[PDB]
């Protein structure tokens, strides 16, 4: 019975919703510097994401409050009709949080919604959440660099967790193009988002983002700061985004 | 000219080493339960990458000493002329932490070893790191402990592979040994050498999140699930085909 090549299956009417949460200004008490650029990494993916057939809406500078109702509300939708959902987060983050505009949110709390145990619908159906996060520095191109902070979390089964960047290493943001993971990431989605299963896409990404150089740069002290991103794969079965027969 | 099947380079002229640290009983001022089980984890895994071409080299109980020279020494060696490098650590653990026979030691001090800057015979190539560790509970029954090693990632071309992830539940048999190091060797014998590394610990995702876990001798094991994950920091496809002599 048993099958190695065993792939979700990927051809129910819709593909599903992609969330976006995206957040550039931050409540001047949290002392959180502006992420210039991160409204390309937000059309940028947006675009991407819609040519795969989902359902994008893009969400910006939420306070908690309303980022928790936006995201119970897609939590307690029906999803029978659709392969798989996605969640993205562009913010700041610290251990085990996101940054919403006025407060930090236990991102446990926001996978948790799609356990299974919460979310019948998506039983046995891919649940990817992206996650460009890092520390806020808190001093017309410039390429700004973060430190690593949020942990690679996993959660549950049939979950995909990836991150921009690994413990040790260091995220970077060009003001205008964007965070270097989302325009790797992008780029790779535009060449082969339909074909390849998708940890393979993350695995070239993950190349893509090791090999940007950083030895000569405009900043002395941004020198020998390398980004490594990665994944925690919980998944069980071979993801392909092929296109839907339209 | 940018390739998206890129493989890594498996044609060295050895495999390379697989570490197996296998922990069983503690120091008794730890007061951490004997692991009845963990000896079949660490045979079968040494017929299974004995198979795929690595030197296995085993180490019951070390203390925290041993160990750090044991890994320190692995670290130093060349590997110029190997493909890769397996450490598999099967103990109990906490957070960021990995049990030896007499104290915890911190994962990343283990991983940091085979860093680039410190192990350039190894760069480019990748590390698997394997962890079996959970929290001490306090013929062949199975007994439960709660996930407590977090799924730390390292490094360029490190694969972490974890027995479980947070809010599960690790599984060990007594005699057959550990859920996931059985269905992870039952993968490895079945297609090791035909399947790229990951397509098979996603496989071992499934079998292991298939287990049931409804009817239970305890009572208390019943909805105690068991998901494993694994952190890819690969960079290319990650095969071992038959080397060739
Ligand atoms: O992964 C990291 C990224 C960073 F920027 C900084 C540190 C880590 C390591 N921490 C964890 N990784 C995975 C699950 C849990 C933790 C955890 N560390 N303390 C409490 N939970």
């Amino acid at each position: 019975m048993f099958d190695p090549a065993e792939k979700y299956k990927m051809d129910h009417r819709r593909r599903g919703i992609a969330l976006i949460f995206n957040h550039e200004r931050f409540f001047w008490h949290l002392t959180l510097p502006e992420r210039r650029g991160t409204c390309a990494d937000r059309d940028n993916l947006t675009r991407r994401f819609s040519d795969l057939g989902f359902e994008v809406k893009c969400f910006n500078d939420l306070k908690a409050e309303e980022l928790l109702l936006k995201i119970h509300e897609v939590s307690t939708v029906s999803h029978a009709d659709a392969d798989c959902f996605v969640c993205v987060f562009l913010s700041h983050g610290e251990g085990n949080h996101i940054y919403a505009y006025d407060a930090k949110i236990e991102i446990q709390t926001l996978t948790g919604l799609f356990k299974g145990d919460k979310c019948h619908s998506l039983v046995g159906k891919p649940k990817i959440f992206i996650i460009q996060a890092a520390r806020g520095n808190q001093h017309t191109n410039i390429t700004e660099v973060d430190a690593a902070s949020v942990y690679t979390l996993p959660a549950g089964a049939d979950f995909l967790m990836c991150y921009s960047v690994a413990e040790g290493y260091y995220s970077h943001r060009e003001t205008v193009n964007g965070s270097w993971y989302i325009q790797d990431l992008c780029e790779m989605l535009g060449k082969y988002g339909s074909s390849l299963e998708f940890t393979e896409l993350l695995t070239l990404v993950n190349r893509k983002v090791s090999q940007r150089r950083v030895d000569f740069c405009k900043d002395p002290s941004a020198i020998g700061k390398k980004q490594v991103p990665c994944f925690a794969s919980m998944l069980t079965k071979k993801l392909h985004f092929f296109p839907k027969s339209n």
